[PDB]
């Protein structure tokens, strides 16, 4: 046949290893544009990502030459990467224990040694979650990539020329945002520089399930802890109701605990505001003690009605503190 | 023998790299049918489903020929995969970090090249699902193949002449009914265009486990607080039947936060029920307190009386909105 | 020595893909016993059953030939199976992702081409669980093999000549009945036909662990319930004992959900019970709730007696019906 | 080089697959000595033990055969497995689906054909536990290697001559026991046999941790069920002090039933002594139930003053039955 | 080319077994210098501590060398690893199955023999952690990396000539001080010595989540039970909040036990703190039911006055002896 030929008479003595540059101190032009098909997932309990994409490879090659006018045309034929040369690029905060690949197992190739590795992967990187907003939070995250082993003087890792990937990747769960990758020069040491290409994820979260889990049991709990201070001291269930309350934040807390990660910075809002109800608990908890033994004169009445108003006004301004998030 | 000799005199020079086509312009006709033999599981969590299958290939091959009449019959001939060609034909949304195969390294061949490459493989894909009739719900999957690295001027993915494939696999915990195939041409860019196959499932969940689980709890504590307006205001019970209310629905609120999944859009019913019965019991404690504070002339046997009433109205008009969908 | 040259002689031209037979019409006899020695684990949130065993492989070879007469005895041979031929017999519903082995990297030969491959595994596979009569039940499990890339045509997938692998491998956790493997003649389709071997595995429930934590809990609760009429209703704590059945049983419901697999036909008769005795603290409170309105002539005396006798008598005559299981 | 020249020379025919012995009938005096330096974790739960340790190999090696007198000394050769023979001595009861290693690519050589192969590994074996004594156990557990493939007719495995082992691997989690390993003569069928090594692992629980999360807790809510027949029928509060210990109980239940394993025989002592306060609280909520039924001549102080001392009695000899064990 | 000349003539005849050096006594100075560019998570459940880094190789090379001064300059050229020699250099306590690596399949070398192999790893260690102090913990992890096959008679493993390794890579979860590596000369017997590199990593706990989850709402359980004895005993709460606090207690140590790891050694000063509120519960409820049944002279005021202020001062003084190590 034909492509046959094209591969015993381009494939002779094409070293894995050998660097495809004519000139030695000559570099190449590695290009790059990683897209985001569909993010999976963002698990805060270890700051990984899961988003499903793919990276597009371009590079020059100076051994891979030939023409098509004496070939018949054919300008597109698929190589496997395990026969050609490859860049090392490579995600630098990949949480895999091996860097894993989709059908990276074949390369188109040009006659201009134009090749287009076009891998498909799950990336598993590592992003800053700001949890201060959670769950209303924007934690946007980085995907980093570049090569380890050799440096700028081995490659030139580059943006492609036509940067028209500002999509819009919108989920069912997030909302994403593309950011314009860019381009920073890595220092491994002060003698050698390294190249490196960053593109950012904005994620937005949407979903009703964690508003419906948190925010509504954590406010409307507060919601009673707000009219406990009007029973009676003598009705027998104040306190009662006090340690109820204290049972139902103490299963909450249990709950978002399971939920909210372990390695976390500032106290998320949700978090705090449920501490905040707990402490009402206690506090109104505090004055029900001591209201039933000033009980056994009697002007507990505005104590319980003043302390109900400052309650009042001091939760909803907490409560429209929080909101204002949203 | 004879087998080795037409393995010697066909795979003399056959490359696993090489398109398999006389003329170049010219492409292969690869056929497909992909066929789910058991479905594993579906987990909304992260949206993935596992269901256990084979899929057929089937392309014309133009180097592998032979004559059976000159070399004593011998129709059917099994190769492995790799010492011949393969189409680079995959799941698109694959769960997996790598599309792992099952018996996927033997294909029968014919001496018209016509090749009956079936891998079986637990396909792990990606599915939307509404969960708004979860638990009642018809969440349909789709499973797509085609070739990410080559695309329709390489091969024409195409279906089975024969797509005789309309079956029920009817399981234990989900209805599966199969959808005919289809062909969609993908365009990976302007200038490119690429081919697809997707394939549809149906899914109805036929499993008491989760009503049993959900609905009947929930409806059940929905019964309990309709009862509660009874409870006379002096009995100092009513109070703590309230908060014993609570309780229970908290716990509820944890057991569906703990099943149903994270990643969600619009909420489902038996949630929505779950946080209604919560605010009922937020309200008629509210009603129960101004009650056993106005006790301390009687008229609360008319408001909770009504009161009665209108919640009976009201839970009867949601429960039978719920039960529509079933 | 002598075996590196009987290696040299007998693996000249082997290839590992050629049908080891003389005729090409003719097929080889692949004989196969299939023993496990123990079963790890039989969890039906995925219906996956995890047994360890070992699989025995038995067939003729035409080419691997050799007198010992000449050779100085030397009737024991072992070659890795890397470098001879291999049948393709699998386990059809593996629920791992790839068919792992363990030891299977190394086969016995004799003189008269007797392979006596065995290799050991970790045989994952899929099991439908009667869990009707959970957990006393006997969820038979059934693993099958064959081949699915060749089929009659190619080897005749038979048992051994003797049989005698009537066995009980009883364990801590599970009574194990072998059952005497059988041959099907599976139908891939009309006009070609494969061939299979099941074994069966009668599973028998001997552990106390599900006893203990479902059954005493779920029935002292029944007991408690059942004592729940003769409190009096002005004593201001049959409301209060009724809804502290109801948040032990919502408790009770969480840990068996907890437990109890999603993936269920019929439900089992521990789940039943347990909401029967939900349905048992509705009613019973609703009674309580219509004597405490009424009290304030008292012939509730009766009533809850009358009351009593009845649930008495149903809740045993439903928990015998329980206790006929075992 | 001269390692290189050692290298070509002693490498020039060695296959693989030949068993290293000079006559075929003679059989390789394969020795083994394994050693635990870590256990990692013992999970009950699947009957699993995971252990880091390494194993000893050594045999003699036929085909090694080089004096170091006119090759300039150098006794010390490190040659990797795959260019030299190996035993297939593996774990005969591995729960890992392949049998993995840790650095065993390399394995010293001497001029006697002395090879000294020591691969490191996390074993991951079974073991039977006694969970009567749990917490307070002492589960021995055992480690067997062997040969499934080739028998004694091939290599008769030993142990090493000097077995100079007894250590002591005194962990933050268990006491480790070693037990000198021993030999047996595995039977696969009458006429063949196979051989094989045990060692001994028994494992002291030392940890804090049960005792704190079970005996504490159970013991202390058995503290207040002893005191619960103090308080008046009419005090409207041992209905509600029972149904508290009810819920208390069913609490510890869950979370103990989340712990213990699914795979048990008997019952620990922990989970008997928390059914028996469970019943315990059954019990003596009948008996507040029926003395506040005859409360509405009042003789039930002698009643109640008899149980609590019966109760206290069989509490406290229940309470030295377990404490006999520690 | 150049590259592909000077790889044909370097490695001509170079095995990946051969030790790099010229006279056998003489040994290769393999240089090692560990760093930590980021920690994932320290896992006290299995004592695993996942790293993320890179481990910086040196080793002379006599086979390899040329004179860049005739091939054109070119001082640094990439060689995969495969197809050089490599220490067996490894961490001793790896926690993974198998030592995994990232882009360690392409190393540097130089003219003057100076391979520069940095491959990255996610390092998953063991290491014992002090669980006291826990979660105002301090527990410093170690990484160790030596030769397991081949010891100081091969190769003398020596650290960095340049040792400025005093970084300080403070995440968002841990305060990592980074200790300086030392050298330790590894004995496997009497006879024969190895060698080995250790470096220490400093983990503080600055995460919020641990103290807000476990001592905010133990020390708030521990305050609401310092007001208990205010309850009046005759208003029939005393003993109901005292079991609401039992329960609120059960369903905190439930939540820690999740928590908190089993491999434990001496008890945590939370997990101490909230057995001593455990204590706390028992005591007062014994105390509350003492006065109940005597209620039934009333000097019990004095009784609980004084149990209040004993109480107080040994809660305020065990929690300022937890406070001590914030
Ligand atoms: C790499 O490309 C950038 C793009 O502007 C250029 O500034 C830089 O000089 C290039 N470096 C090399 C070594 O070619
Ligand atoms: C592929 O097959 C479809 C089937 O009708 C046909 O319409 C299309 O033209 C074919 N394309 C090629 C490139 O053969
Ligand atoms: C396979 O063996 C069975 C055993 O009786 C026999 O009935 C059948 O004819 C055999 N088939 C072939 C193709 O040898
Ligand atoms: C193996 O060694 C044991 C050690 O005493 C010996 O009793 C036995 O006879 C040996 N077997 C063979 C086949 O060498
Ligand atoms: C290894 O290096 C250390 C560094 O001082 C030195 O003390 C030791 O003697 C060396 N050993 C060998 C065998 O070269």
């Amino acid at each position: 046949a034909d492509e046959k030929r094209l591969l015993k008479c381009i494939l002779h003595d094409y070293d894995t290893a050998i660097r495809p540059v004519q000139n030695v101190s000559d570099v190449v032009n590695v290009a790059l544009e990683v897209t985001v098909v569909k993010v999976i997932d963002l698990d805060e309990k270890e700051h990984v990502l899961t988003t499903n994409g793919w990276i597009y490879h371009e590079w020059n090659d100076f051994q891979l030459k030939w023409n098509p006018s004496d070939y018949s045309g054919l300008k597109k034929i698929r190589i496997p990467v395990d026969r050609i040369w490859t860049p090392d690029i490579v995600l630098f905060n990949n949480a895999d224990e091996s860097y894993r690949y989709v059908v990276d197992k074949l390369a188109v190739v040009y006659y201009t040694g134009k090749v287009m590795w076009v891998p498909h992967a799950r990336l598993r990187s590592f992003c800053v979650l700001d949890l201060s907003r959670f769950p209303f939070d924007s934690q946007m995250c980085t995907l980093v990539f570049g090569s380890w082993t050799h440096d700028v003087s081995s490659v030139n890792v580059t943006l492609r020329n036509q940067s028209k990937v500002q999509y819009m990747i919108d989920g069912k769960e997030w909302q994403v945002t593309s950011v314009q990758p860019k381009r920073y020069q890595w220092t491994y040491n002060s003698n050698e520089n390294y190249a490196g290409i960053i593109t950012g994820i904005k994620l937005k979260r949407t979903s009703i399930y964690y508003q419906y889990v948190f925010i509504m049991p954590t406010v409307l709990l507060a919601f009673l802890t707000l009219l406990m201070p009007f029973i009676p001291p003598l009705g027998k269930e104040r306190i009662t109701y006090g340690i109820g309350l204290v049972l139902g934040c103490t299963l909450l807390l249990m709950m978002l605990s399971d939920r909210m990660p372990t390695e976390l910075g500032n106290v998320p809002v949700v978090a705090a505001y449920l501490a905040y109800v707990f402490v009402m608990v206690a506090i109104n908890l505090l004055f029900a003690i001591m209201a039933i033994n000033m009980s056994m004169q009697q002007l507990t009445r505005v104590i319980d009605r003043l302390l109900f108003g400052s309650f009042l006004v001091l939760t909803v301004v907490i409560t429209i503190s929080m909101y204002a998030h949203y």
